[PDB]
C-alpha cells in the first residue's frame, strides 16, 4: 500500500480487509506473503578470498608474467634424476612473485562491508503482531510480517516495517528517526491522515519507519510496507543500482596494461622479423628442438624486462603510507585508493551546520516595539554579548548595559522564551563548560533568559550547576504549561499552553505563547504589543518589523530570527482538537507580536580561509543548508563563496526553485550553483549525478542513511566523526572532527601523493622501457643475452623498489595548492614526456649491452676478441674461426652478466635523483633534499654487494664481483645519464614552454 499517510485510518483497513481488533486471518497471511514476499533485504551478493585471487588473475600482464613461468617450465627439461641442485629458480620466483601480488592486491586492498550490508543491523528481528489464530500480542520473525497485519509498538522496540499508525494507546508517542536524519530530538506522531499524496517524511506524522525507535509512547498500527519497499528499503535499492566507478588512475593504469600487453607479443614477432635468415639455413645441423627453446629465452626475458612488478607492492605502500599521514588532520579515509581521487576531487558540497559552523548557535540582538502612532514605527532594541550557553555576558541598549526588566516586552520576550522552550542548560563538571540539552537553536533561547534575568534574581550566589537553568526556573513558577503543540515544516511555528499558578496578576483567562518563523508568525498577528498595553496591527508596523528582520537575517551579521507572539485569549480548553496536528495553526491566530530575536552559528574560525584555498586551487565549493535563500547567501559571502558585493542571481537556489526546472536548467544549474536553500535530502543524489554530467569528481558531505545513497554517488562521500554508523560506512572518508578545511587538507594531500606517485609510477616505467631496449639488442645483434630473468626480477622489487618508494617522501611543491584541478583525462606519459622516457629508455638499452659485451671485447682478465663475430656463432658446432682452444662455454660466465647488472643499477641509482623534480635541475633541485632517497640508494647498492660475495647468492644469480677496474667502467658508462637528463630538463623549461 503505497500512499498509507495519505488515506484515512479506516480507508487503510478497507485496503487490506482486516479488522483493528482481529487482525490478518491466517489465510491472508499465506497469500499475502506470497503477493508481497518476505519482511527483509536482499540477502548479500557474496564475495570469498578465493575467488577474489583468481579474479586477479584473470588480468592481461598477469596472464603474461604466468604464460612466461609456463615457457620458463618448459625450458629446462622433464621429471626427476639426480641433482644439480643450484638450477629450479626463474620458474618458481616469478610463481612466488604473482602470489605475493594477487595478496597484496587484497588484505591490504580492502574491499569488505559497503554501506548496503550496514542496512541489515537496523532491520530488526522480532516484531509482534496481532492475528486472528490467537487473541493475545503474538511476536513473530520480523522477516514473516507482512503487509496488511497489525503491529504493536511500543517503548524502545525498532518499528519491524513501515507503519501506517492507527491508534495511539499512551499519552503521546515520541519516535526517534535519527537513522534517516541523525537529529538525536525525536518526533512527535498522530493518526490523522496527512493528506498531500507527495509529502515528504519530515511531514508523515502518522507513520512509523521501519528501523526507527519508539523513544517514548506506544501505539497499534497496520503495516503499509514491507522489504525493500519502505522508506529505509528503497534507499537500499537506490545504493544497490549504482554504477561504481573505478578512480582516475586504476583507470588510466588499466589501459597501461593493455598497452603493454599488446607491446610484448608485437616484439616477440618483432625479433622473428629478424630471425627470419634462419630459413635459409641447412636442414642438417644446428638443433631442432633447440630452435623452438631458445626463442623462448627471450620471450621469458622480454617478459620480465617490460614488467615493473614492484609497482603494486610500492603504490601499496605509499597509500598506506598516506593514509596514516591524513589521519594526522583528521581525515579517516577508509578505501584505500580514495586517496588518489581524492588528489582531483574538482567541487566539494558540504553542509553548513556543524562543518562550516560550530554548532554553537547564539542570540545576539533582539528588538521589541517602542511606540507606535500612525506611521512612526519606532523599534526598542538590545544586543546580547557571549557566544557560548554560558550564562555569562549581558544586554545592551544604545551600546551600553541595560537592565532588562525595566522593560516591560522584555519582560515577555523572555517569558515566551523560557515557556515555549524544549530544551534546556547544563553545567559540565568534567570539560568545566555548559552543556546543550535538546536543540542548539532552543538552548540559545534558555541561554537568553539567563543573561536577561527580567525578575532581577539573586543569582551570583548560585553554584555553576545551580544557575545554569536559574531564571528559566523562576519562570516556570510564574506560569504553568498545559499541554503543546510541536513543530511542523507547515506552518512553521510552535506553541505552548500556559496557565497561571500562585498569587499573580494574570487572570481573567490563559495565553498560548508562539514561537516560530518571521512572516509565518508575524502574517498571524492582528495585535502588537507596546509595553504592557495592546494596538492594532497596521501596515506600517509590519513593514517596520519586516524590513529589520530583513536587515538582520540578510545583513553581514546572518542572523536567524525568531518571532515571538503571544494569542492573548485563547480558544476554550476543550476546542481545540489536539490530536489534529493540521489544526494547529488556526489555534496559533489572532496572536499579538511581542517581539523578535536573532541568533548566530558562527562559521568556523577556519573554514575562512580555507574557502580562499579552494578559490586558488580552482576546487568550487558548494554550501547546503537549510536557512532561508536570503541568509543562506549572506552567509556564502561572510564565508567568502561570493565576493562581498557580486552578482548570485543564478548561482543560488533553493529547494523548491530547483524542483520547478525542468532537467535541462536543473542540470545547467549545477555548473554554475555555489549555494543551495531548503533542500530536500532526495536532491543530494541529484546535484551529484548532475556535477558528474560534467565530469567533475565530486565531495559530498552528509549523514544518516538519508544521505547514504550520495555518499555513495559521490566520488568522495564524506561522513562525520559525530555521524551516524550507516553514513559513515556509505562515505569513503570520515572527518573525525568534522571540520570543513579538513577536508580542504586531505584534498591537498591527496593532491600531494598523486604528484609522487606520477613520478616513482615513471621511474619504475624508465627502466622497463632500458631493460627491454637491452634485450633486444642482445637478440636482435645475436650476443649472449647480457641480463637473465633472475636477475632483472632483484631489480625491479628491490633495486628500483626502495628508490621508487622513497620517492614518495618529496618535499611538495610551494605551489602545490595554486594550480586547477587535474583531469581525469590526464595521461601519465605525453608529449615531451614520451620522447624523455624513449631517450633514457634508449640509453639504458646500449649501456647494459654496451658494457658488458665490452668484457667479451676491450677487457683485460675477460676473453677481449674484438669483432669476434659474436653474431655469427653462439652454436660453436663448427669452431673453425677459433682454431687453437678447447673452450667456449664462456659464453655463459658470470662476469659479463655482472657487467651489465652493475650498469642498470648504478643508472637506476642516477635516474632516481633526476626524477625527484620534473623539470628542476639537479643544479636547483639538489639530491639531498630528500633524505630519503639517498637513505635508499645506500640500501640499494650494499644489496648489489651483498649479493656479489655471500656466496650462496652470486652463485644463484649466476654473478661474480667485479674488480675495481671494472666498477669504473661502469661508473664511466652509468653517469653520463644524469647529463642527457639535464639537457631534456632545460629544453621543456625554456623552448617548450608558453
Ligand atoms: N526542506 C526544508 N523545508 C523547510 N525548512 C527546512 C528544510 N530543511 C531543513 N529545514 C529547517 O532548516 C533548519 C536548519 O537546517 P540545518 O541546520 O542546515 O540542517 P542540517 O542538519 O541539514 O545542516 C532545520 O532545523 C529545519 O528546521
Ligand atoms: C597477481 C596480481 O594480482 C598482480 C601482479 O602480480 N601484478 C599486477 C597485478 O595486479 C600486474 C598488472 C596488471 N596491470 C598492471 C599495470 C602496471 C603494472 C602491473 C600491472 C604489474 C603486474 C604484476 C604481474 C606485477
Ligand atoms: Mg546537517
Amino acid at each position: 500500500m503505497e500512499a498509507a499517510h495519505s488515506k484515512s485510518t479506516e480507508e487503510c483497513l478497507a485496503y487490506f480487509g482486516v479488522s483493528e481488533t482481529t487482525g490478518l486471518t491466517p489465510d491472508q497471511v499465506k497469500r499475502h506473503l506470497e503477493k508481497y514476499g518476505h519482511n527483509e533485504l536482499p540477502a548479500e551478493e557474496g564475495k570469498s578470498l578465493w575467488e577474489l585471487v583468481i579474479e586477479q588473475f584473470e588480468d592481461l600482464l598477469v596472464r603474461i608474467l604466468l604464460l612466461a613461468a609456463c615457457i620458463s617450465f618448459v625450458l629446462a627439461w622433464f621429471e626427476e634424476g639426480e641433482e644439480t641442485i643450484t638450477a629450479f629458480v626463474e620458474p618458481f620466483v616469478i610463481l612466488l612473485i604473482l602470489i605475493a601480488n594477487a595478496i597484496v592486491g587484497v588484505w591490504q586492498e580492502r574491499n569488505a562491508e559497503n554501506a548496503i550490508e550496514a542496512l541489515k543491523e537496523y532491520e530488526p528481528e522480532m516484531g509482534k503482531v496481532y492475528r486472528a489464530d490467537r487473541k493475545s500480542v503474538q511476536r513473530i520473525k520480523a522477516r514473516d510480517i507482512v503487509p496488511g497485519d497489525i503491529v504493536e509498538v511500543a517503548v524502545g522496540d525498532k518499528v519491524p516495517a513501515d507503519i501506517r499508525i492507527l491508534s495511539i494507546k499512551s499519552t503521546t508517542l515520541r519516535v526517534d528517526q535519527s537513522i534517516l536524519t541523525g537529529e538525536s530530538v525525536s518526533v512527535i506522531k498522530h493518526t490523522e491522515p496527512v493528506p498531500d499524496p507527495r509529502a515528504v517524511n519530515q511531514d508523515k506524522k502518522n507513520m512509523l519507519f521501519s528501523g526507527t525507535n519508539i523513544a517514548a509512547g506506544k501505539a497499534l498500527g497496520i503495516v503499509a510496507t514491507t522489504g525493500v519497499s519502505t522508506e529505509i528499503g528503497k534507499i537500499r535499492d537506490q545504493m544497490a543500482a549504482t554504477e561504481q566507478d573505478k578512480t582516475p588512475l586504476q583507470q588510466k593504469l588499466d589501459e597501461f596494461g593493455e598497452q603493454l600487453s599488446k607491446v610484448i607479443s608485437l616484439i616477440c614477432v618483432a625479433v622473428w622479423l629478424i630471425n627470419i635468415g634462419h630459413f635459409n639455413d641447412p636442414v642438417h645441423g644446428g638443433s631442432w628442438i633447440r630452435g623452438a627453446i631458445y626463442y623462448f629465452k627471450i620471450a621469458v626475458a622480454l617478459a620480465v624486462a617490460a614488467i615493473p612488478e614492484g609497482l603494486p607492492a610500492v603504490i601499496t605502500t605509499c597509500l598506506a603510507l598516506g593514509t596514516r599521514r591524513m589521519a594526522k588532520k583528521n581525515a579517516i579515509v577508509r578505501s584505500l585508493p580514495s586517496v588518489e581521487t581524492l588528489g582531483c576531487t574538482s567541487v566539494i558540497c558540504s553542509d553548513k551546520t556543524g562543518t562550516l559552523t560550530t554548532n554553537q548557535m547564539s542570540v545576539c540582538k533582539m528588538f521589541i516595539i517602542d511606540k507606535v502612532d500612525g506611521d512612526f514605527c519606532s523599534l526598542n532594541e538590545f544586543s546580547i554579548t557571549g557566544s557560548t550557553y554560558a550564562p555569562e555576558g549581558e544586554v545592551l541598549k544604545n551600546d551600553k548595559p541595560i537592565r532588562s526588566g525595566q522593560f516591560d516586552g522584555l519582560v515577555e520576550l523572555a517569558t515566551i522564551c523560557a515557556l515555549c522552550n524544549d530544551s534546556s542548560l547544563d553545567f559540565n563538571e568534567t570539560k568545566g563548560v555548559y552543556e546543550k540539552v535538546g536543540e542548539a537553536t532552543e538552548t540559545a533561547l534558555t541561554t537568553l533568559v539567563e543573561k536577561m534575568n527580567v525578575f532581577n534574581t539573586e543569582v551570583r550566589n548560585l553554584s555553576k550547576v545551580e544557575r545554569a537553568n536559574a531564571c528559566n526556573s523562576v519562570i516556570r513558577q510564574l506560569m504553568k504549561k498545559e499541554f503543546t503543540l510541536e513543530f511542523s515544516r507547515d506552518r512553521k511555528s510552535m506553541s505552548v499552553y500556559c496557565s497561571p499558578a500562585k498569587s499573580s496578576r494574570a487572570a481573567v483567562g490563559n495565553k498560548m505563547f508562539v514561537k516560530g518563523a518571521p512572516e509565518g508568525v508575524i502574517d498571524r498577528c492582528n495585535y502588537v504589543r507596546v509595553g504592557t498595553t495592546r494596538v492594532p496591527m497596521t501596515g506600517p508596523v509590519k513593514e517596520k518589523i519586516l524590513s529589520v528582520i530583513k536587515e538582520w537575517g540578510t545583513g553581514r551579521d546572518t542572523l536567524r530570527c525568531l518571532a515571538l507572539a503571544t494569542r492573548d485569549t485563547p480558544p476554550k480548553r476543550e476546542e481545540m482538537v489536539l490530536d489534529d496536528s493540521s489544526r494547529f495553526m488556526e489555534y496559533e491566530t489572532d496572536l499579538t507580536f511581542v517581539g523578535v530575536v536573532g541568533m548566530l552559528d558562527p562559521p568556523r574560525k577556519e573554514v575562512m580561509g580555507s574557502i580562499q584555498l579552494c578559490r586558488d586551487a580552482g576546487i568550487r565549493v558548494i554550501m547546503i543548508t537549510g536557512d532561508n535563500k536570503g541568509t543562506a547567501i549572506a552567509i556564502c559571502r561572510r564565508i567568502g563563496i561570493f565576493g562581498e558585493n557580486e552578482e548570485v542571481a543564478d548561482r543560488a537556489y533553493t529547494g523548491r526553485e530547483f524542483d520547478d526546472l525542468p532537467l535541462a536548467e536543473q542540470r545547467e544549474a549545477c555548473r554554475r550553483a555555489c549555494c543551495f536553500a531548503r533542500v530536500e535530502p532526495s536532491h543530494k543524489s541529484k546535484i551529484v549525478e548532475y556535477l558528474q554530467s560534467y565530469d567533475e569528481i565530486t565531495a559530498m558531505t552528509g549523514d544518516g542513511v538519508n544521505d547514504a545513497p550520495a555518499l555513495k554517488k559521490a566520488e568522495i562521500g564524506i561522513a562525520m566523526g559525530s555521524g551516524t554508523a550507516v553514513a559513515k560506512t556509505a562515505s569513503e572518508m570520515v572527518l573525525a572532527d568534522d571540520n570543513f578545511s579538513t577536508i580542504v587538507a586531505a584534498v591537498e594531500e591527496g593532491r600531494a601523493i598523486y604528484n609522487n606517485m606520477k613520478q616513482f609510477i615513471r621511474y619504475l616505467i624508465s627502466s622497463n622501457v632500458g631493460e627491454v631496449v637491452c634485450i633486444f639488442l642482445t637478440a636482435a645483434l645475436g650476443l649472449p643475452e647480457a641480463l637473465i630473468p633472475v636477475q632483472l626480477l632483484w631489480v625491479n622489487l628491490v633495486t628500483d623498489g626502495l628508490p621508487a618508494t622513497a620517492l614518495g617522501f618529496n618535499p611538495p611543491d610551494l605551489d602545490i595548492m595554486d594550480r586547477p584541478p587535474r583531469s581525469p583525462k590526464e595521461p601519465l606519459i605525453s608529449g615531451w614526456l614520451f620522447f624523455r622516457y624513449m631517450a633514457i629508455g634508449g640509453y639504458v638499452g646500449a649501456a647494459t649491452v654496451g658494457a658488458a659485451a665490452w668484457w667479451f671485447m676491450y677487457a683485460e682478465d675477460g676473453p677481449g676478441v674484438t669483432y669476434h663475430q659474436l653474431t655469427h656463432f653462439m652454436q660453436c658446432t663448427e669452431d673453425h674461426p677459433h682454431f687453437e682452444g678447447l673452450d667456449c662455454e664462456i659464453f655463459e660466465a658470470p662476469e659479463p652478466m655482472t657487467m651489465a647488472l652493475s650498469v642498470l643499477v648504478t643508472i637506476e641509482m642516477c635516474n632516481a635523483l633526476n626524477s625527484l623534480s620534473e623539470n628542476q635541475s639537479l643544479m636547483r633541485m639538489p639530491p639531498w633534499v630528500n633524505i630519503w632517497l639517498l637513505g635508499s640508494i645506500c640500501l640499494s647498492m650494499s644489496l648489489h654487494f651483498l649479493i656479489l660475495y655471500v656466496d650462496p647468492l652470486p652463485m644463484i644469480f649466476k654473478l661474480k664481483a667485479l674488480d675495481l677496474t671494472q666498477w669504473l667502467m661502469v661508473l664511466k658508462i652509468s653517469l653520463p645519464v644524469i647529463g642527457l637528463d639535464e639537457i631534456l630538463k632545460f629544453i621543456a623549461r625554456n623552448y617548450l614552454e608558453g
